[PDB]
């Protein structure tokens, strides 16, 4: 039921995003010991890039329709939740470390432990969601007689959807926990405001990321809920929102590093040129 | 409909909160030239207290049930009052934080009043669009559904009467979304002014406590209103308690330090007056 053209366009965009993420991974693994890369916590960037990979994979999984379907939907939604937690944890840890060293001074292990607890919260919520009530797909046909007190109307609808019995409670939980995390992250971004350079100070990236996150989540929640008879629109909007948010966050993280690195080695090459000239 | 004991208890608690807001308003207006009050923003504190009054008033309206047999406009007005009251409570705090940040980062109440006026105009245009496009309708629907799984088939008979909008989750996501973006910017502002001055002038702790309590209460009350419509006492008590807790906590965090630092100032004044009388 999905157009091949839209599928091809979305897959090409997601593959280009994955290639960009892999390029950033190669850059931050190869140039680990460089000053510009080393001062930007290259170990905590691996977790962000891994979460970005998970988010892109879930965006891919959002595009297959027919074939169970419950396992597919749970898999892609849990992949999205895990990937976004892994993307946003390291940034918050970096901001917290910058705040702590600035304010009357943290190893990578403690930050990774905090990120692991953050991930465990999501794992607990997803596990209790999957076990308490799965996302079983039901074919619903019914006849409804509407009485508003002034007019009588009758309608017969045969609808099919994949959802939980109490899906809004799990929604409100996941949205709520992520929102508390984002509020604390915005507080951290404010605290480490104009405290250092962009590659070290992850403050604009946090604000852009949380704003895009809230906007995309609201839009896609509404669109999935109500425009379910527009499969191409829902698929395109979901994939575009995931792609835009992930690509924007990763670009904000890594482009400053790339340009500062280019300037650093250009200066080193000029120094070597001067040494060779004499 | 609703138990008289729960109604009485909720009304007592809301009345006590409203009297506390009235006392804070009297303190702000009376001592508007005092140094501790003046270095705060009494004109903006008045707006915060008026928003608190609106939020306390809406909690009373949440307890009216099976009286206006008129029920649609009651829900519309109680929810619009909550939205406007939250805007009026939180806008002034953000304006005070922004003014503090801009004063100490250099290279005014009318401007902040204009900013919060725009903030309230956003909610006004959202609420007007909600009412005019998709208003609440109190409709009774009886229906039978033949729920069939991959291998199992069952039938159910449901007859329900609820007052809600046709595209209710659209307006929910919109208002929740705009409020959440403003609260994210408020958290950013609280971070920017994290340790810039004292709690009477600095509003970081009040902002963070308020946004956390607000998100938690809204998330709880959305779910319980949606899924526990068969528990009128529970939903009424929980909604009133959440509104009361949020408003009371925010206003106490704003105004108690003012009272503390005003009483200390007055005590110092009295001590020096007594020493002057001695000599
Ligand atoms: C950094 C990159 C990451 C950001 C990407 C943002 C994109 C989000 C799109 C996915 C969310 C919409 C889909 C909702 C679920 C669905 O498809 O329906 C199946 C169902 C709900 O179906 P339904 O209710 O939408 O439709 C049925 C309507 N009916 C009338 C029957 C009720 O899912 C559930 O039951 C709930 C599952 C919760 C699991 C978590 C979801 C993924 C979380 C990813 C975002 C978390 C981070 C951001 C949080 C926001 C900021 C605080
Ligand atoms: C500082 C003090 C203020 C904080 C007080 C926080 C308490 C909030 C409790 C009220 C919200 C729950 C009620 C939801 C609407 C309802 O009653 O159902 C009628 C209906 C929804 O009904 P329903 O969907 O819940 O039940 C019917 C289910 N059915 C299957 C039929 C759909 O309301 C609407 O249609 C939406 C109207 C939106 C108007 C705005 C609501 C009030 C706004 C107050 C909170 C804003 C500030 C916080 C935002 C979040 C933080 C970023």
């Amino acid at each position: 039921s999905l157009s091949p053209v839209l599928l091809g366009i979305v897959w090409t965009f997601l593959s280009c995003g994955l290639l960009l993420i892999l390029f950033f991974l190669a850059f931050t693994i190869h140039c680990r010991k460089n000053r510009i890369v080393k001062m930007s916590s290259p170990n905590l960037n691996i977790v962000t890039l891994l979460g970005s990979c998970l988010t892109y994979s879930s965006a891919y999984l959002f595009g297959i329709q027919d074939v169970s379907m419950e396992t597919l939907i749970q898999t892609r939604l849990s992949m999205l939740c895990i990937g976004t937690s892994l993307v946003f944890g390291p940034i918050l840890g970096k901001s917290w470390r910058l705040y702590k060293v600035f304010t009357q001074r943290i190893k990578d292990l403690q930050l990774l432990g905090l990120v692991a607890a953050l991930l465990m919260a999501d794992v607990i919520l997803l596990m209790t969601w999957v076990l308490t009530d799965p996302i079983q797909c039901l074919q619903i046909l019914s006849v409804s007689m509407t009485v508003t007190g002034k007019d009588v109307s009758c309608t017969s609808t045969s609808t099919h959807f994949c959802a939980s019995r109490y899906s809004d409670v799990w929604i409100a939980l996941i949205w709520g926990c992520k929102g508390l995390l984002l509020l604390y992250g915005a507080y951290l971004a404010g605290l480490t405001g104009h405290v250092s350079s962009p590659p070290v100070n992850q403050s604009l990236t946090i604000m852009v990321g949380v704003n895009l996150l809230v906007l995309a989540a609201g839009l896609l929640f509404v669109v999935t809920r109500y425009l379910h008879s527009w499969p191409n629109l829902v698929f395109g909007l979901t994939s575009g929102g995931i792609f835009v948010c992930t690509t924007t966050i990763n670009c904000f993280i890594f482009i400053p590093q790339l340009k500062q690195w280019k300037a650093f080695e250009e200066e080193n090459q000029t120094i070597r040129r001067m040494a060779k000239y004499f």
